[PDB]
């Protein structure tokens, strides 16, 4: 029912691990945003994008990388995720100034 699917919703890695958090949106939104969720429920930005093919980098990049490979889909990559890692994950989309969230994903890092 909702403009953005985010997946998955939870996800539980080992120091190490590759990690993949995949956003879609099928309303046509050229921005893309993915945010971190601080101690207070700030959202930090990581990375975003202004249409397919592009990335940009958030406040907090370190640790994370960003892919756009269509329209529809906006992609956080932890390559060797740690435990400062561990948060949760809200991604965005919209024209303009607009913002249509994702439903959150919980990442725990072991």
């Amino acid at each position: 029912e909702a403009a953005v699917t985010q997946s998955p919703r939870n996800k539980v890695a080992v120091t190490g691990e590759k990690v993949t958090l995949s956003c879609q949106q099928t309303n046509n939104h050229n921005n893309m945003y993915w945010y971190r969720q601080d101690t207070g429920h700030g959202l930090r930005l990581i990375h975003y994008s202004y249409g397919a093919g592009n990335t940009e980098k958030g406040d907090i990049p370190d640790g994370y990388k960003a892919s756009r490979p269509s329209q529809e889909q906006f992609s956080l990559i932890l390559e060797s995720a740690t435990p400062s890692q561990t948060s949760v994950y809200f991604c965005a989309s919209g024209g303009g100034g607009t913002l249509y969230f994702g439903a959150g994903t919980r990442l725990s890092v072991l």
